[PDB]
RNA sequence: GACGCAUAAAGAUGAGACGCGUUUUAGAGCUAGAAAUAGCAAGUUAAAAUAAGGCUAGUCCGUUAUCAACUUGAAAAAGUGGCACCGAGUCGGUGCUU
DNA sequence: CGTTTGTACTGCAGCG
DNA sequence: TCTCATCTTTATGCGTC
DNA sequence: TGCAGTACAAACG
């Protein structure tokens, strides 16, 4: 009458098994409804459920951000017109008109078809006047007539509308560079600050540096052999500073005005210059400087006089393309006529017709065309061009990602000031432009909604619509920024109404070296045993040495608290190993800034110091920090508060200010902190305080702390959990529903936990910046001796991967930059386009343009000859895993391929983890509800928590293998036996029901678990070659009850796991998402088309063509049809598609009409979602796909011989047992080699059944004919790939030895028309049976 | 089985920007030609759209999640389905019973 | 006698 | 691809219910 | 893994 439910939980299918206490499985008759005249169904209480995998809401933020700045593009350009609408009413009233509608075709067009100027003549004139925008750019930057005001819209909106990336802050300023002569204006700048004859005829300037990548050894080699100077300050220690950073936090060389810290151009510079303008422009050259620099590695353009650099080396390159353009032509007519069409006309290839028309790459373009000019004539000049990446490129490209927002609004800049003298609305509102260009909503501001968008918590001071020019005035940044953070903090997990301290915040400090410290325990040589620290002691200690040391180790704690103060010859300290987890690292922070020490002391201020920690924490921007701060201006010095606005916080802690400080028990007064602080001689830890009774902490956390749907919704982390945490309890709760109502005495659950010896664990988890510094020194380069750094900096991904890749890019041979990591980027090998895998394995960082180039792509392969060596001096340091070396060299081995996509990634173990550890808790407290007041809670329920370690094992160890690749019946078959060990360790040993229940309370913990399983085995096998008999028998002990009978308990199993018939369902999802493939075909007269606006016919312009249906709609109605048109009756599927399925449900029978069908009967409309299931003859079952295609939905039932056979045919020799075990194995699979026929017998029954592919199984059987002599492992593993072709799920197409036959897609939906329907309940058990054959 | 701290692996949710790509149109093709065509020369850029759209009209919103049937309820949500045994090719058979 | 339903076989899917 | 911010799952170590 | 396309051949009117 006592049952057990054992459930195994993935990320796309759950598990289920019903036993009973003597593990057998139990059946029952169950009734089917319906129309058919079959009245009852036997089912057995063991079955799987299948669904998709819950999708991650990534892939909708992308598209919702992508819409935004689509959004608020177009309302840029709308800006823009609207301020040039008045002018544009004078010289062109429907210009903006003409370039609106510019999309349409000349019959749709309302305007003359010609945009810019509305006539032939003058738009082709503009035309062969301006080819590119660029030109038209550069000349009204450098010239001084009036231009036409439609150009001067044309550019402007140009230079809006694509305006460069904002990660360069501050006004670097082209106007002030572009020429790189000034180390001239510096050195006579050198002249007047520098006396004693400084160096004023000097060498070569900075030009020949500019020509190769900067490195130092370039600049310092360059400045001494051009440049003796008498001071290396003056040579090298000025000029990097105007154009470099500093490694050291040492002070620079000797000084000249002052000797503090000197560094690059960075966000604190301008303070840092106290060091001269406090004492003493050399160093108003560095900003000019800098930027000339800069500027001129971003762009190609040094020698021209022009204002517009960007235009420049864009204009360059058109001019460029066309004269080698015009030689490659000449040359390949007059060296290789042939290849002329194939070159210059063919657009399928990647030929010059293919690289301009057509779809071809730049690199494509280019591996192509590099043959043919290494095998021609006179092309050396193109051949390095190619190799600098230079030959026929685009003016728009891939490369522009690099181009900064500052270059265009110096270009606008200088447009406006030329055109301000003839247009007097261009200077009046020449603000205005500006700020329509350079303005950018601050990343914490978020939508500007108004209460209607779920995302959105801008707050504004007023009503007024906001526009660029009136942000700041409108939308209240200060509670913006502060809700920006506050809305995404965890609460206090204790205090629900209590908001987190900040993570570096003076009282979470003080708490957590209490709390860590107040359990040390010391013993001397006089005393009987180890006792805890006073009070007195643990003040003393953190006074003298935990307030004066960032970190604490054991030995300092031992000589310099103990060895000194209480003076001990020696004393043991146990409780901490060798330093100490805790720290006071903001306050030692803030003393190396205050220096003030008593006022860090200093009990009235901790209210102060805590809302300065929560104004560092929450606030980032400099003027907030400034407006928040403002408030303390006169508790400190004006150059205290310069330093305290430049400290950055991050990170929150797990405990409320309220909790660690607030709340005082009623009987003694104190807090937490203070109980640590002193408690005599007990000295609890926090929760040792919050779980005693005699306090008041734990009736103070008790008194302050729908549906299960609306839970779910409540449960805040990843989306993708809750399909698998909501179908597992639907599950549940259908069987006890089953059951009579009868709640099971266990449940088991697999969780994906594991246990690892420690050894293995502090190998897995060592520190970070050990691992570094292991292949640092093993490759011998000094870059940590050049670059100093902390294991807490090495979080940053950037810096991370820069000390991984020896300072050097990976897949160019170029020095990397540790003060511009932001100019480069952290590049996917195998790229997230193809599959999803963030592990560090698959980052490399590398320049922008060679990853842009590099597009969905693994590394190519004339990158792999480059940096096979260099890859290789890595994995011989083993900075880099000899994973990330396979991703690396890919292109080697295949490129992209099933074989790499196919596999379990790393986010569905973590998706199994979140989803079981969410299930365990929700199943306790969902079965038991009976509270009481002599204990909280009576464990009505036991939910086991099993390692899937164990039952693995169990499989491993009585040959009731697990091959996934037969059938689905593994899921059941896990989770029953999952049951099985659970119930039967729980009925052994109810002494060890404590750490398997759910609910209840390292080397030797995974030995524990290693022996718990002996009582299964018949006999133990040591090392030592002893083996210990057990009796056939199992007892309880203690009680004496009967628990596990390896007679006939192993046979019960083993008649189980042969059953044939186990419930498989397959969720029936109503599909949503996007309403079609988004890539745009080409016009084509053909209705299946999908328009892409409501006005453009598709027949002229064009549209998307993979629709999604969403569900399948079954009609009986009449059509039209005939040589001679007549009404028809008819019954067939209609596709209802993802974009029309709101329209359609407004108003069913309506849009039937319109669809073309006649005399539609509105009761027998069925709604056939994705995946349900017909039944036909012979047990035929077929899973409805989409409205057009069948799924394959029968399940081999294979017997476990042969699928045991199967498992230990293939791993034949990493069988990873003794030699005798894999021998006595090897003899077993060579005494049933007939059993390879027997399956093949099996398979072409069960296809000639229900697969019906007669052609493919023909194909599959010629080809183990013609591959029967092969050696048996090799055709264990290759029969294994068969099982596809009966596989539950989609048609798939597989390959036997070398033979690959292909997918047989179902494509008639007309048999399903007259076939017999099922409804499965979430479980399989109960159905419903509508006969469609008795339907029309 | 929980929690604090530290180290680490792999992940998650939200925001602010860039670079492209695709589609249609603008960029007069010329020459011999009845021409079916072929020769020649051009080629790089721009506009607009970038889920159809929605209404509270926002410089907002629109691909995550929820979803057997049936009796119901606007829906949230709740209710509905005999048992023993003998057997096993996707479940059957026997016997009881409402 | 003329469609047009039927397999078969291939080919395709925006991105850094 | 870049920038900024938060939370989760797990293994080990120390201390606890 | 559904949909698209290109081809061809039955199979009814
Ligand atoms: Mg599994
Ligand atoms: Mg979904
Ligand atoms: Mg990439
Ligand atoms: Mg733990």
């Amino acid at each position: 009458k006592k049952y057990s439910i054992g459930l195994d939980i993935g990320t796309n299918s759950v598990g289920w098994a019903v036993i009973t206490d003597e593990y057998k499985v139990p059946s029952k008759k169950f009734k089917v409804l319906g129309n058919t005249d079959r009245h009852s169904i036997k089912k057995n209480l063991i079955g799987a459920l299948l669904f998709d995998s819950g999708e991650t809401a990534e892939a909708t933020r992308l598209k919702r951000t992508a819409r935004r700045r689509y959004t608020r593009r177009k309302n840029r350009i709308c800006y823009l017109q609207e301020i040039f609408s008045n002018e544009m009413a004078k010289v062109d009233d429907s210009f903006f008109h003409r370039l609106e509608e510019s999309f349409l075709v000349e019959e749709d067009k309302k305007h003359e078809r010609h945009p810019i100027f509305g006539n032939i003549v003058d738009e082709v004139a503009y035309h062969e006047k301006y080819p590119t925008i660029y030109h038209l750019r550069k000349k009204l930057v450098d010239s001084t007539d009036k231009a036409d005001l439609r150009l001067i819209y044309l550019a402007l909106a140009h230079m809006i509308k694509f305006r460069g990336h904002f990660l360069i802050e501050g006004d670097l300023n082209p106007d002030n560079s572009d020429v790189d002569k000034l180390f001239i204006q510096l050195v006579q700048t050198y002249n007047q600050l520098f006396e004693e004859n400084p160096i004023n005829a000097s060498g070569v300037d900075a030009k020949a540096i500019l020509s190769a990548r900067l490195s130092k050894s370039r600049r310092l080699e360059n400045l001494i052999a051009q440049l003796p100077g008498e001071k290396k300050n003056g040579l090298f220690g000025n000029l990097i500073a105007l154009s470099l950073g500093l490694t050291p936090n040492f002070k620079s060389n000797f000084d000249l005005a002052e000797d503090a810290k000197l560094q690059l151009s960075k966000d604190t510079y301008d303070d840092d210059l106290d060091n001269l303008l406090a004492q003493i422009d050399l160093f108003l050259a560095a900003k000019n400087l800098s930027d000339a620099i800069l500027l001129s590695d971003i762009l190609r353009v040094n020698t021209e006089i022009t204002k517009a650099p960007l235009s420049a080396s864009m204009i360059k390159r058109y001019d460029e393309h066309h004269q080698d353009l015009t030689l490659l032509k000449a040359l390949v007519r007059q060296q290789l006529p042939e290849k002329y069409k194939e070159i210059f006309f063919d657009q399928s290839k990647n030929g010059y017709a293919g690289y301009i028309d057509g779809g071809a790459s730049q690199e494509e373009f280019y591996k192509f065309i590099k043959p043919i000019l290494e095998k021609m004539d006179g092309t050396e000049e193109l051949l390095v061009k190619l190799n600098r990446e230079d030959l026929l490129r685009k003016q728009r490209t891939f490369d522009n990602g690099s181009i900064p927002h500052q270059i265009h609004l110096g270009e606008l800049h200088a447009i406006l000031r030329r055109q301000e003298d003839f247009y007097p609305f261009l200077k009046d509102n020449r603000e205005k432009i500006e700020k329509i260009l350079t303005f950018r909503i601050p990343y914490y501001v978020g939508p500007l909604a108004r209460g209607n968008s779920r995302f959105a918590w801008m707050t504004r001071k007023s009503e007024e619509t906001i526009t660029p020019w009136n942000f700041e005035e409108v939308v209240d940044k200060g509670a913006s920024a502060q809700s920006f953070i506050e809305r995404m903090t965890n609460f206090d997990k204790n205090l629900p109404n209590e908001k987190v301290l900040p993570k570096h915040s003076l009282l979470y400090e003080y708490f957590t070296v209490y709390n860590e410290l107040t359990k040390v325990k010391y013993v001397t040589e006089g005393m009987r045993k180890p006792a805890f620290l006073s009070g007195e002691q643990k003040k003393a200690i953190v006074d003298l040495l935990f307030k004066t040391n960032r970190k604490v180790t054991v030995k300092q704690l031992k000589e310099d608290y103990f060895k000194k103060i209480e003076c001990f010859d020696s004393v043991e300290i146990s409780g901490v190993e060798d330093r100490f987890n805790a720290s006071l690292g903001t306050y030692h922070d803030l003393l190396k800034i205050i220096k003030d020490k008593d006022f860090l002391d200093n009990e009235e201020n901790e209210d102060i110091l805590e809302d300065i920690v929560l104004t560092l924490t929450l606030f980032e921007d400099r003027e907030m920090i400034e407006e928040r701060l403002k408030t303390y201006a006169h508790l400190f010095d004006d150059k205290v508060m310069k330093q305290l606005k430049r400290r950055r916080y991050t990170g929150w802690g797990r405990l409320s200010r309220k909790l660690i400080n607030g709340i005082r028990d009623k009987q003694s007064g104190k807090t937490i902190l203070d109980f640590l602080k002193s408690d005599g001689f007990a000295n609890r830890n926090f929760m040792q305080l919050i779980h005693d009774d005699s306090l008041t902490f734990k009736e103070d956390i008790q008194k302050a702390q729908d549906s299960l749907h609306e839970h779910i919704a409540n449960l805040a982390g990843s989306p993708a959990i809750k399909k698998g945490i909501l179908q597992t309890v639907k599950v549940v709760d259908e069987l006890v529903k089953v059951m009579g109502r009868h709640k099971p005495e266990n449940i088991v659950i697999e969780m994906a936990r594991e246990n690892q010896t420690t050894q293995k664990g502090q190998k897995n988890s060592r520190e970070r910046m050990k691992r570094i510094e292991e292949g640092i020194k093993e490759l011998g380069s000094q870059i940590l001796k050049e670059h100093p750094v902390e294991n807490t900096q090495l979080q940053n991904e950037k810096l991370y991967l820069y000390y991984l890749q020896n300072g050097r890019d990976m897949y160019v041979d170029q020095e990397l930059d540790i003060n511009r990591l932001s100019d480069y980027d952290v590049d996917h090998i195998v790229p997230q386009s193809f599959l999803k895998d963030d592990s560090i394995d698959n980052k490399v960082l590398t320049r922008s343009d060679k990853n842009r180039g590099k597009s969905d792509n693994v590394p190519s392969e004339e990158v792999v000859k480059k940096m096979k060596n260099y890859w290789r001096q890595l994995l011989n340091a083993k900075l880099i895993t000899q994973r990330k070396f396979d991703n690396l060299t890919k292109a080697e081995r295949g490129g992209l391929s099933e074989l790499d996509k196919a596999g379990f990634i790393k986010r569905q173990l973590v998706e199994t983890r979140q989803i079981t550890k969410h299930v365990a808790q929700i199943l306790d407290s969902r079965m038991n509800t009976k509270y009481d007041e002599n204990d909280k809670l009576i464990r009505e329920v036991k939910v086991i928590t099993l390692k899937s370690k164990l039952v693995s094992d169990f499989r491993k160890d009585f040959q009731f293998y697990k091959v996934r690749e037969i059938n689905n019946y593994h899921h059941a078959h896990d989770a029953y036996l999952n049951a099985v060990v659970g119930t039967a360790l729980i009925k052994k040993y109810p002494k060890l029901e404590s750490e398997f229940v759910y609910g209840d309370y390292a080397t030797a913990k995974y030995f524990f678990y290693s022996n718990i399983m002996n009582f299964f085995k018949t006999e133990i096998t040591l090392a030592n070659g002893e083996i210990r008999k057990r009796p056939l028998i199992e007892t309880n002990g203690e009680t004496g009850e009967i628990v596990w009978d390896k007679g006939r308990d192993f046979a019960t199993v083993r008649k189980v796991l042969s059953m044939p018939q186990v419930n498989i369902v397959k969720k029936t999802e109503v599909q949503t998402g996007g309403f079609s493939k988004e890539s745009i075909l080409p016009k084509r007269n053909s209705d299946k088309l999908i328009a892409r606006k409501k006005d453009w016919d598709p027949k002229k312009y064009g549209g998307f063509l993979w629709p999604t249906v969403a569900y399948s709609v079954l009609v009986v109605a009449k059509v039209e049809k005939g040589k001679s048109k007549k009404l028809k009756s008819v019954k067939e599927l209609l596709g209802i598609t993802i974009m029309e399925r709101s329209s359609f449900e407004k108003n069913p029978i309506d849009f039937l009409e319109a669809k073309g069908y006649k005399e539609v009967k509105k009761d027998l409309i069925i709604k056939l979602p994705k995946y349900s299931l017909f039944e036909l003859e012979n047990g035929r079952k077929r899973m409805l796909a989409s409205a057009k295609q069948l799924q394959k939905g029968n399940e081999l039932a294979l017997p476990s011989k042969y699928v045991n056979f199967l498992y230990l045919a293939s791993h034949y020799e990493k069988l990873k047992g003794s030699p005798e075990d894999n021998e006595q194995k090897q003899l077993f699979v060579e005494q049933h080699k007939h059993y390879l026929d027997e399956i093949i017998e099996q398979i072409s029954e069960f296809s000639k059944r229900v697969i019906l592919a007669d052609a493919n199984l023909d194909k599959v059987l010629s080809a183990y004919n013609k591959h029967r002599d092969k050696p048996i492992r090799e055709q264990a593993e290759n029969i294994i790939h068969l099982f596809t072709l009966t596989n539950l799920g989609a048609p798939a197409a597989f390959k036997y030895f070398d033979t690959t036959i292909d997918r047989k897609q179902y494509r008639s939906t007309k048999e399903v028309l007259d076939a017999t329907l099922i409804h499965q309940s979430i479980t399989g058990l109960y159905e419903t049976r509508i006969d469609l054959s008795q339907l029309g």
